[PDB]
């Protein structure tokens, strides 16, 4: 899918992300879930949150935050060699979570925004460009499982 020097970029802007992986996926999922919030019906620990405040509050929320970007990071660093690290993560949200690829797209879209925010100026035209082909990369490998699934939904 892309090129190394590609992925060099990608690792490089992961490389921010490990510097605070916590407050990363903090303000990603609740970009996301104030975005979208029919999202926050797909946790049932997070049903209660109403407000921004409340789920800046939750620490619960930074856990899971580090859990989601963990699984990320694994997967960035294999440069598209994912399929043994993906398959379980596509299995899991499409028969487990029912998540469909759709909320996939959104989260995709929250990394993008989160990191021009937290790094006004320092993610650069062609970062976001390495970037935005390996979500788009992720996201595709799992609706190919989805499709195997027939998730239709
Ligand atoms: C960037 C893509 C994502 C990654 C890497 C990721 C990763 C993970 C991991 C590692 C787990 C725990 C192990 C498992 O259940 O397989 C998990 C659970 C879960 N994920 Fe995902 N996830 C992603 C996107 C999403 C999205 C977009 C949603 C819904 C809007 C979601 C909803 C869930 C739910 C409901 C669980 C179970 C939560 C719990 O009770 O702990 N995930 N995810």
């Amino acid at each position: 899918g892309l090129s190394d020097g590609e992925w060099q970029q990608v690792l490089n802007v992961w490389g921010k992300v490990e510097a605070d992986i916590a407050g990363h996926g903090q303000e990603v999922l609740i970009r996301l879930f104030t975005g979208h919030p029919e999202t926050l019906e797909k946790f049932d620990k997070f049903k209660h949150l109403k407000t921004e405040a409340e789920m800046k509050a939750s620490e619960d929320l930074k856990k899971t935050g580090t859990v989601v970007l963990t699984a990320l990071g694994g997967i960035l660093k294999k440069k598209g060699h994912h399929e043994a690290e993906l398959k379980p993560l596509a299995q899991s949200h499409a028969t487990k979570h029912k998540i469909p690829i759709k909320y996939l797209e959104f989260i995709s879209d929250a990394i993008i925004h989160v990191l021009h925010s937290k790094h006004p100026g320092d993610f650069g035209a062609d970062a976001q460009g390495a970037m935005t082909k390996a979500l788009e990369l992720f996201r595709n490998d799992i609706a190919a499982k989805y499709k195997e699934l027939g998730f239709q939904g």
